[PDB]
């Protein structure tokens, strides 16, 4: 399946899965029905309390480890820049890892000193060899010029909530302007877009499930997308998004709905 | 005590409800059987979900008195029209096993105005009929909503949109609130993300509440009826338990100003 290449180098898929608001049982059983599918980008976070879990189904998944790309983020009552390096080393060991793939501030918050010292401690975190790469999650564009203007340092990636409802054109320009890779969770508009009727005269066009040409859509966009779990039939639906393509009217619809 | 709002129609409805999109029928079976062990009432599906039958397994199962649950269900998309919506509204009927339901909306207005404009003539009928004891629409922008006002001269109850502090609808708000529409949110936690923001917490934290219930209610304080995600057993019992405290001005401030 097809990567993006990152502002530091570093390749992710353009797809993953989240696991967010899982039970322990329920991120083990997504993990690794999503990992026999083929997905090999997975979304954690320490915020979730489910590492320990995402951990196990990797370390049972039989898969070599530098197949797999596993992002987790730093939990908000962690956030600055001593207790960020500690908090990253904290995930690793819940994780079972010896380096995640992509570690993300989870939230800017109004405090701008608190996440400029988060960001200076993800520095140290890269550099110490933990995430390969680093990055945000729904920094605006005054966030973002606030941590380059002051630790000169561009996230590799800002994750953001994003579908034809809610499409971020603003905010991917000015991720785009810093080459900073936009990932979009929330792919589906909590479900309500499967019904649509702009993207169900789309998907019928294509013969493919509406779940599908939204997340076409979103790859088209220069997204990486994130799915939500799912189930063992629809992980592996969602997964085939890559035997077809959205025609520029097609986009140009979609793009109109917000 | 769950307190309700009271809809232009005169009807009311809970302020907190249960959705189940996205479910299976086991699932959603199983997650409407919990809710409403729990305490809740307010009940939402879909035609387009294709869970209807199993959320009213559910309803029937529970031995609850029909008159203390609150049913909403959607006209799916490929059957909107005048007189199909009607059938549509019936065939949900069937599949909920239920003689009216209490709140029966519009999916998605759609490029095709002529089409939703019809959709809404045909829901006046299904309202008139006994169908259903409240007509809305979801996702209605402003223009939407002026379309259907102004041609059909008969005023949605509900506007049903996705509303977290991160997407707060002010606007949206606003013109419904300039038709004596009710707000209803959905995807309240922000697909999850808003439980761990820090200002949620703080707020959390001073009330010795869980993130989820400071979300759900601020939006509550908002004037919406909210719905929440199905989630585990544990969890939605303590999603129902947002009566017992109040958001101060500061603090429904500060959650008003995340979205900028």
């Amino acid at each position: 399946i097809p990567t993006v290449t990152l502002n530091d180098d570093n390749t992710l898929p353009v797809v993953g899965i989240g696991v967010g608001e899982l039970s322990d049982s329920e991120a083990e059983r997504s993990v690794s029905a999503a990992l026999e599918a083929g997905y090999r980008l997975i979304d954690t976070a320490a915020a979730y309390g489910n590492e320990a879990a995402v951990g196990r189904a990797i370390a049972a998944s039989g898969i070599p480890r530098d197949e797999i790309y596993v992002t987790t983020k730093l939990a908000t009552p962690d956030q600055g820049f001593t207790s960020s390096q500690a908090a990253a080393r904290a995930s690793l060991e819940r994780l079972g890892l010896d380096y995640v793939d992509l570690y993300l501030i989870h939230w800017p918050g109004g405090d701008t000193s608190k996440y400029v010292d988060s960001w200076g401690g993800l520095m140290k975190v890269k550099e110490d060899g933990i995430a390969r790469s680093i990055g945000v999650c729904n920094f605006g564009a005054e966030d973002l010029e606030t941590i380059v203007s002051l630790t000169y340092f561009t996230p590799a990636v800002n994750q953001i909530e994003l579908h034809p409802l809610l499409n971020q054109a603003a905010l991917r320009e000015v991720n785009a302007g810093y080459n900073i890779v936009t990932e979009a969770y929330g792919p589906l508009g909590v479900g309500r877009l499967l019904d649509h009727p702009a993207v169900t005269a789309i998907a019928e066009a294509h013969g493919r499930t509406a779940a599908q040409v939204l997340l076409r859509w979103s790859i088209q966009l220069g997204n990486v997308v994130i799915s939500r779990s799912a189930n063992p039939e629809r992980i592996a639906s969602n997964l085939d998004v890559f035997g077809f393509e959205l025609t520029a009217d097609e986009m140009e619809t979609l793009n109109g709905l917000d």
